[PDB]
């Protein structure tokens, strides 16, 4: 979720991760994805 995604170092992006991130995990009701 936001909180844990923003604590353990990711982004929340509701488009395709920024250049050399990931998705791992969601933020935003699911809606967003939390990359790292």
């Amino acid at each position: 979720d936001h909180y844990n995604c923003v604590s353990s170092g990711g982004q929340c992006e509701y488009s395709a991760c920024p250049i050399f991130t990931k998705i791992q995990g969601t933020c935003y009701r699911g809606k967003a994805k939390c990359c790292k």
